[PDB]
């Protein structure tokens, strides 16, 4: 793997912010896209761009073929059974809303419990806090070590028998957890449950499979991955996507249409409601086949060394805090002594470099640490150890200015 | 306004198709882009690709105001009064759907009623049919004229004072006809009644006017309008958008979030959640950007034309029945005597011509015609005289084929 013909293949890297060069450290919110996923959707745009399963004509065919080679690659890239089990939503919190709709609030009855975790990101919390509203249910926390890592026995204390959803991230966006999805599903059904897995910050930079994992649903979006925005996938297992109602009404999902009822497709387009993300899922497959070229394992052991190296570099730095375990995902999140993070992030920026401030999206954890606000520098596939010394010397120079304040 | 211009700008058209030049009739299905929108998404994705309104770095605030920008030129181009009523959605099919799901799931008790008609889309149809369900409400249809068309009486005995919802399209995809949607929206009002507008087909054609037409709500899908696929846009009044609850829920949309309860943000980002559809939207307005450049009173008097030539060239076809009423946008929905549509699609395939054939998912209106299947030939700003000449041709040409088999 290298990394610098890697790079050459992202155009926005080679760019300036404020004098300095571009040191992109905020993939954790999105990811830049390389040549082939841009150049593919300007051939689609630009030669084949038609609706899909409506209307027979050439460019239609073209068009419906790519969409469904793409949910086919996508059904490749995590190991799926079926394509019927790979759904095209637009995006990892839309697709946890859906199995919050369509399973959640039609399969919960007073007493059932719904057990989360606290490092869930918000499109992993409010749709079954909105869920257990509207059924009258429990919602549940698994808490956390004091490193940010969830132990099996405290999953199998909160979670009971009368829980039916275990809902719980991959990878945490804020502590770079890595979280036993595995043994957590077996923990889930041991006790009747179903598991939701977050997975939004895992596909991007790890191999999923849907199969050893026995995760009962999975979320991914495509943004994060190298792909188009607007576009992500809904994986869920076929014997329980059959029996969930649809969370949109439309156009495509259906096979009978009277006056007062209609009839539904078969999966996956029956939950694919009106005219689907073509272009966006067409240039998913295109990500994905770009990270498969690149290898899936390789792209993990590359974020590992980033991470080990960024640990390291920032324990060289002493009034930093940072939040998390020692094993973790590609992305480190601290904080200075006596200085706020939003005023880290902007003195940053001044240096041309990227980095997230705030809650990230999961003020509970922020609270569970007792901070209000927060920083991040999170990397990808196009992110050097040159860009980590780059940022540890900004910020030891943003420590000597504000101390000098 | 020169159609040779136009005809230059969109890369697509400029192909063949088994061996005949490409004549694309089939825009009510998706539109074709021109290098605008297609550069647009490139300048986004090379550029000032970052995630929005999350962190404050100079990629991310070039992004952010990228979509707000776009957001406010939707808000011109509807004419509405804030851009906190404009809300960016996956299509017309998710607008129409979240008005279902987060104003009538809310709003209507047993005896109320909801009026949609004949010739609605099934995404303006199967929405209010769940609704009408899961609150034990009416659903009512308005009947239509023998030419296709509704008439203001028809509209008064069909709703009365128990109606909540007026469900409506401002174009027909099949019929063509352009319904009177001023008029409707005071009768639903003296009534009691809002009313929500199915603009799929209406925007890209003409100029839309929320304040002109006083609709409660209105649904426009990107794809049909130059744009990228998978963006929408739902409008609705202010006052109506602040008593619905979020249809989504994850972040962005959020303000406070607790263990088990979590307050919204205001308008429009309380209706999006999670991370938006940057690219798209962006696009959007650049098709919008284009649309107005060209003027869309000239693109309406074009469609005019094109459609008042290919009604007369059809007449001068025998064997050949039309669909709809005189007036009407640029789509011509017929079937040929003893030929099938899907038949007459493919042997149009055959010389280069893009047509839809089947219900174009409109099955009532489909019964309501006593037919089971049809043929299409949609036209946009992009269509000549001379390819509705070749459609007429080629349609003469398989009829004089199928009678001498
Ligand atoms: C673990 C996890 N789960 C869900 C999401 C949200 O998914 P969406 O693609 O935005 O729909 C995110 C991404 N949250 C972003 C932007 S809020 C971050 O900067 O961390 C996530 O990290
Ligand atoms: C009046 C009207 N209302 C809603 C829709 C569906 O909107 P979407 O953008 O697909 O979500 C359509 C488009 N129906 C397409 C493809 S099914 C046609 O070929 O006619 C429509 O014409």
């Amino acid at each position: 793997m290298n990394i610098t013909d890697i790079r050459e293949q992202f155009p926005i890297l080679h760019q300036q912010v404020n004098g300095h060069d571009l040191v992109y450290l905020d993939s954790a919110a999105t990811s830049q896209k390389p040549r082939a996923v841009i150049e593919t959707l300007d051939k689609y745009y630009n030669q084949y761009n038609s609706n899909v399963h409506r209307g027979v004509h050439t460019l239609g065919t073209r068009a419906t073929d790519g969409y469904e080679g793409a949910r086919e690659k996508v059904r490749k890239f995590i190991n799926a059974k079926s394509m019927a089990e790979i759904i095209f939503t637009k995006g990892t919190t839309t697709s946890l809303n859906m199995v919050a709709l369509s399973y959640a609030r039609a399969n919960l009855k007073p007493g059932d419990e719904v057990v989360i975790t606290y490092m869930e990101h918000h499109a992993n919390i409010i749709p079954w806090q909105q869920a257990v509203k509207a059924t009258g249910a429990t919602l549940k926390y698994i808490p956390l070590q004091e490193d940010g890592t969830i132990s099996l026995e405290d999953v199998r204390e909160t979670v009971t028998s009368n829980t039916k959803i275990v809902a719980v991230s991959h990878v945490s966006n804020v502590l770079g957890t890595v979280n036993p999805i595995k043994e957590m599903a077996k923990i889930a059904h041991d006790n009747g449950a179903v598991i939701v897995v977050d997975g939004a910050q895992s596909t991007p930079h790890m191999k999923i499979d849907v199969q050893d994992l026995d995760c009962d649903f999975f979320a991914l979006s495509s943004h994060k991955m190298c792909g188009p925005t607007g576009v992500g996938v809904l994986y869920g297992k076929k014997a329980l996507l059959e029996n969930m109602e649809p969370a949109e009404f439309g156009g495509e999902m259906i096979d009978f249409v009277g006056l007062y009822e209609s009839t539904w497709k078969e999966l996956p387009w029956k939950f694919e409601a009106g005219t689907p993300i073509i272009a966006g899922a067409i240039g998913l497959g295109a990500a994905i086949d770009f990270l498969e070229e690149i290898g899936l394992d390789e792209i993990s052991r590359h974020e590992h060394k980033l991470a080990a190296y960024a640990l390291e570099r920032f324990r060289q730095l002493d009034g930093v805090t940072v939040y998390g375990p020692e094993e973790r995902a590609g992305l480190v999140t601290f904080n200075l002594d006596d200085v706020h993070p939003h005023d880290v992030a902007t003195v940053l920026d001044a240096e041309g470099i990227a980095v997230r401030a705030g809650h990230h999206c999961a003020q509970p954890l922020m609270k569970w640490l007792d901070v209000t606000a927060t920083a991040r520098a999170s990397f990808y596939l196009y992110n050097t150890e040159e860009e980590i010394d780059k940022l540890v010397e900004a910020l030891q120079k943003t420590k000597e200015y504000f101390t000098n304040v």
